[PDB]
């Protein structure tokens, strides 16, 4: 297992997490070296929860405001931080080069705090953004241009927390969400789709990983064609459309969960959401938080998103 996750499964159905993910310090004075100011915002004390900023420098020297951008970091529902180095790093990134402010939610994390946890916090996070009168938010976002947006996991969380969002739209203002943003999100389901048999012995999220992952993060007893993890009525679709919501999702070939993100993008297709599709030939699941310029490529793209 450990060559993996950095978990060890206990005899009495909970993890330990033995190998400390490195973590870097928020940095929120403009006379440090940072071109990306960072600070961290309490949540929820009885759930431990925050908000990560990133407001990236350049936007101390102009005064417009730039979309806001509420991302959830990914780790199996089961690992990471918004904190978390891979993922301050990509958001910084993100920031600096597609031009958004970013509010990254640090969410409950299974077992403990198994499905819906991670969804009721990102709910819990929009209400509080909207309500809020932080200096930051205030001066430098856009609450008009909202997008929700995840990686892997939090791709799913996003997912989630979009149809819930769309559902009380009238009720998120002054937050105006205009799009969605699903990078790699993590699917599943009770049969293995031709992707998952393709890549049943992928190096890092082989069949066993996966099925793990699901067991630790579902209600107890669930099983993979549960709701939170097979997204595919979808009478939503009809609010993101009426919305006029655009989705983008992306992915790549060598994701063994690649044929649940396409039937997703086909179904928003179906239904008359504008989705703006890319799936690329090769990768791997997460190789763009390692690979610096498929980064920069998707940057790319998700600045002509937001704009």
């Amino acid at each position: 297992l450990l060559k993996y996750l950095p978990i060890v499964l206990n005899p009495d159905r909970t993890i330990t997490r033995p190998i400390q993910i490195p973590s870097t310090a928020a940095s929120p004075d403009p006379t440090s070296s940072s071109p990306v100011l960072t600070k961290d915002l309490a949540l929820n004390p009885l759930h431990n929860t925050f908000v990560r900023l990133f407001l990236p420098r350049h936007a101390l020297y102009n005064s417009a405001k730039l979309p806001l951008v509420v991302y959830f970091h990914g780790g199996g529902f089961i690992l990471f931080s918004a904190a978390s180095t891979i993922f301050h790093d990509f958001c910084c990134e993100m920031a600096v080069h597609a031009g958004v402010v970013i509010a990254s939610v640090d969410y409950r994390l299974a077992p403990e705090h198994r499905l819906p946890a991670a969804y009721d916090d990102a709910m819990e996070a929009l209400q509080w953004i909207k309500d809020s009168r932080d200096e930051w938010l205030t001066n430098f976002a856009d609450f008009s241009n909202c997008f929700i947006m995840g990686e892997s996991a939090g791709g799913n969380i996003a997912y989630h927390a979009g149809l819930r969002a769309a559902a009380v739209a009238d009720e998120l203002l002054p937050l105006k969400i205009k799009g969605l943003v699903l990078d790699e999100p993590g699917f599943g389901g009770s049969k293995r789709t031709g992707s998952e048999l393709r890549l049943a012995n992928d190096s890092r999220l082989p069949t066993f990983v996966l099925d793990l992952i699901w067991e630790l993060s579902l209600p107890m007893g669930a099983d993979r064609d549960h709701e939170y993890c097979n997204p595919t009525p979808l009478y939503s679709f009809d609010k993101i459309r009426s919305l006029g919501w655009r989705v983008m999702v992306v992915g790549c070939h060598g994701d063994p969960m690649i044929d649940r993100q396409m039937e997703l993008a086909e179904r928003l297709e179906k239904k008359g959401v504008d989705v703006v599709a890319q799936f690329d030939v090769g990768g791997y699941h997460a190789v763009k938080l390692e690979d610096p310029e498929k980064a920069k490529q998707f940057f790319v793209i998700l600045k002509k998103f937001v704009v």
